[PDB]
């Protein structure tokens, strides 16, 4: 897996702000890092995951070899850093997803994410999703943000929120609201990858993410010929179907580019 042909993009939109943030980095000779955080209310809680996840995540590998463990104990350590940072008044209100990518020795795939941003693995030309997104119609959020003493308002578009404020039910920051439900905690999945098979994963943000869905995504990128293009195709297309919100994606190519 060479980092050299990763594909990023990252449009800001009609938007006062970019509050995207995308990374990938060799953490180890063993361990590639991937990740997309789509911040709101101002992009001070996208920013901090940006700056400190590396090392929450390089300083854990020593202590712990479970790839999911891990990536749940750095999640939740920057978190409760972040929130220490805000404490000490937007800040308050700021909040992000995070999408983490690791991969140890070129073929174990872990996935962790709070939120809605998307991890798609193209197997076998078909989409493979990677996430779950942590939304309000979901049965189990929904319960856990009732039995914290949060509560769901429907707008009158008839979108979900927390407690009328929040379209996720899980995100770093959003310090309001982590005693009523919304965790850091986030869910995890483990795949082996298959080299014959996989052809790519792609982690994308909301700006496309409202637009298409995740077979609309592996389809833009399939039409490419390498990862950098994919990207900001994927991006291009997002805006050209009228997308207000920025636009990331990641393209990460394996063995059966
Ligand atoms: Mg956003």
């Amino acid at each position: 897996i060479s980092l050299e042909n990763v594909g990023c993009a990252s449009q800001i939109g009609k938007r006062k702000e970019n509050e995207d943030r995308f990374d990938f980095a060799q953490l180890t000779d063993e361990v590639l890092y991937f990740a997309v955080y789509d911040g709101h209310g101002g992009p001070a809680a996208a920013d901090f995951c940006h700056t400190h996840m590396e090392k929450c995540i390089m300083d854990l590998l020593p202590k712990e070899k479970n790839l999911e463990t891990l990536l749940t104990l750095a999640f939740l350590e920057i978190d409760k850093a972040f929130s220490s940072h805000a404490r000490l008044a937007t800040l308050l209100t700021s909040g992000t997803t995070a999408t983490v990518a690791l991969l140890r020795d070129g073929i174990e795939l872990v996935v962790a994410s709070v939120g809605d941003s998307r991890a798609i693995l193209c197997r076998k030309g078909k989409p493979m999703k990677l996430t779950i997104d942590h939304t309000p119609e979901r049965k189990d959020e929904k319960e856990r943000i009732k039995k914290c003493g949060g509560f769901v308002a429907w707008n009158s578009l008839g979108q979900p929120h927390v407690n009328g404020r929040l379209a996720m039910t899980r995100s770093i920051g959003d310090l309001d609201l982590k005693t009523s439900g919304v965790i850091a905690e986030p869910e995890t999945k483990r795949i082996k990858l298959h080299h014959a098979d996989d052809s790519f994963l792609v982690l994308t943000t909301d700006g496309i993410n409202f637009m298409v869905n995740s077979q609309e995504i592996c389809d833009f990128v399939n039409q490419c010929h390498d990862p950098n293009e994919a990207a900001h195709a994927v991006t291009e297309q997002a805006i050209q179907y009228g997308t207000e919100d920025n636009s990331t994606a990641v393209v990460v190519p394996f063995g059966a580019w």
